[PDB]
């Protein structure tokens, strides 16, 4: 019955056990570089499913932890293609879409069925991404996230003070102590994280409302990924957070006809 | 009469020499190497006011250019302060704030007088500054520009010139390069407009965008708020300063 499924990105793994397209038996996480997941306990998968955007290394990682379990277990490494459980992939050569990001939107088209879609997933960028209700990716746009962009300010930029990475946490911290208002600031550490924080929200903001008036009807923000928690608090449009759409989408091809 | 004004930054040296209020006799650049004004036919000056913000070698550049023409000269290194020329500043520190920024908040309030401001600047980082029609700079945000944006993640000439011909309201790629193109985008006009409404909310009262000099053409035409140009708030904001 059960398939085990693995999202592997930059630091992270995070895994499930399904014994069908929807449901998890188990789940988990683990960073690739350290770690060892506690799968000695599981009951033996059919075989594994498989998205990794973390490189070759973090690849013989997972075959290295699935073959000390299960050994010669089959799997299937997941790639964007041209069509895939009700979602069609409008980029101009499908297979240069991510895998995480493919995983991701099937996973959405299933757990918000009827529904346009704007994806918002906060990683190192932030990437956005619009699904139609009837399963078309129609495009994405991809900007820097918030730290990144806090290091091209604090770290990059001469004529700008130093904030190291650091000192950019906290004033993240703050931001979202003071709820995310993020207001003009009167010193210059301030104006950097604000106008970051600014920036995130507006481009999140503009594209939602510019899709509803593209499409012509209702459109669920939904946020994926890293908590954000400054940039949720900001936002002044509805969302809805799903933690596992990557997860699920894998679940679904591992449980597709 | 006559005021020579130097507004150094960081890419060159503008300069400008002014007469009556903020009229200027003629005015100039000059890179901060090897390059020398022709100022051989300026009448001469009463006193130099200098924004600097390109450090001390800079600074040397500019002594050594005003002393080979007229040499002596009275001169005045402009800084932030409280307040000056009608406008308050709200900076915690208010010395921190660039004397660049101070001078072209001076120069926006008196070109716009009785009016609330966001003075937006494009640069290696988008600047905006927020200045009240009393005249409070009540403060800033800054953001990476576009082109940083994009180093940031991995990357572009071309692509900014493409973004100027499609749609800022329509703007989904469907490969990276352009996802990447329109995200930074749209994520400068989205700053810029988040920001706009923001004080027209605070001050329960219209704001006039101002574009302090220029902006890609894809930035400025994808913006939803009307703007206003002006190319010259720093030296504008200087003669307002050397005439005080
Ligand atoms: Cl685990």
């Amino acid at each position: 019955g059960v398939c085990l499924l693995i999202d592997a990105g930059n630091s992270r793994i995070k895994w499930a056990l399904a014994d069908t397209g929807r449901h998890f038996v188990t789940s988990g996480a683990f960073e690739h570089a350290d770690d060892t997941p506690d799968w000695s306990t599981l009951p033996a998968p059919r075989g594994a499913w498989i998205s990794n955007v973390a490189g070759d290394a973090a690849a013989a990682r997972i075959d290295a932890l699935i073959d000390a379990h299960w050994p010669a277990l089959p799997r299937t490494v997941v790639r964007a293609c041209a069509a895939q459980c009700g979602v069609t992939n409008g980029y101009a050569e499908p297979a240069r879409l991510g895998s995480d990001r493919w995983a991701g939107l099937i996973g959405a088209h299933a757990a918000f069925p009827g529904e346009h879609l704007l994806i918002a997933t906060f990683g190192t960028a932030t990437t956005l991404e619009a699904l139609r209700a009837d399963g078309r990716f129609t495009g994405g746009l991809i900007a820097p996230g918030w730290a990144l962009m806090m290091r091209s300010l604090g770290m990059h930029t001469a004529q700008l003070p130093t904030v190291s990475i650091d000192a950019a946490t906290s004033l993240l911290d703050e931001l979202a102590a003071n709820d995310a208002h993020a207001p003009f600031a009167i010193d210059t550490p301030h104006a950097l994280s604000a106008g970051c924080l600014q920036a995130q929200a507006g481009l999140i903001e503009r594209a939602w409302r510019d899709l509803e008036k593209a499409w012509k009807a209702p459109v669920r923000l939904v946020l994926s990924g890293g908590a954000a928690d400054a940039i949720v608090r900001a936002l002044t449009v509805p969302h809805t957070r799903h933690d596992t759409l990557v997860l699920t989408g894998l679940a679904l091809i591992a449980h597709s006809a």
